[PDB]
This record gives C-alpha cells, sequence and structure tokens, in this order.
C-alpha cells in the first residue's frame, strides 16, 4: 500500500548578501519545514517572503526532496 | 567577503519502507541543519545514521542547497 507524499521540502535563514543565496550562519538556516503537497510548499516560499519583514537578510526559497543524497548506493 | 561557503545542508527522517523514500511524516523529518563544510555535512549523514540505529526507518541523508527552488528568478 503506497501513496505518493514526497514533495520539495521548504528551507531558507539569513544571509550575508541581499539577493545572493550565501548564508550567513548555518544554525540560522530556518528550515519552514515541509508541506503534504509541492503546491502547499510552494504558497510557503512566498508566504514566508512577505511574512519576515523584521528579517533583514532571509530569503526564504524551497528545495529538491525527490532524492536524497545518499554516498551509500549514489 | 562574498565567499562561495555554500554547502550541501543536511536533513533526516521516517520512511514508511526500508529502501523507499515515502516520508513517514514530514514534521517527522528532523532537519539535522547545515555543517560548515561539505566534508562534515556528508559525515554528518553517517554521524546520525550510527546514533539512529535504534530507529526503524529513519534515515538522516543530506541535499544539495547550491541551487534552491526559486519561482521568482525562474
Amino acid at each position: 500500500m503506497p501513496d505518493k507524499q514526497l514533495l520539495h521540502i521548504v528551507v531558507g535563514g539569513e544571509l550575508k548578501d541581499v539577493a545572493g543565496v550565501e548564508f550567513r550562519d548555518l544554525s540560522k538556516v530556518e528550515f519552514v519545514g515541509a508541506y503534504p503537497s509541492y503546491d502547499e510548499a510552494h504558497k510557503a516560499w512566498k508566504a514566508k517572503a512577505q511574512a519576515t519583514v523584521d528579517n533583514a537578510h532571509a530569503r526564504y526559497f524551497i528545495i529538491h526532496a525527490h532524492k536524497l543524497l545518499d554516498p551509500s548506493e549514489g
């Protein structure tokens, strides 16, 4: 009994540059989480970007969790 | 200095299968974090996997954050 829930999980945090994806601190990489659809995670990207005004350099985006980087087989 | 610090972040959580990437739950996807080198993040995968041998299908892998899924620029 399989059921396709696997989606593009949402990650972000504060950067060194304003537009650049160069993370200032990796403990300050705020992982937004993972929603029950990619459509829901897609909305979460801008839902965070709009929300976070107090945040200076925080550029929240998405990430591809379709395949994980295993050095075991991969 | 906008130096290329960006590396592969570390994430993990339970699956519904032994080898299958069907995340059992997405709020159970423990984001291990992100380590100050790729070699550290590569080590974090096994540092977790050997710490979590008690775990049924909780496998702690890596993801390449070199490009985030931006609906903004492309």
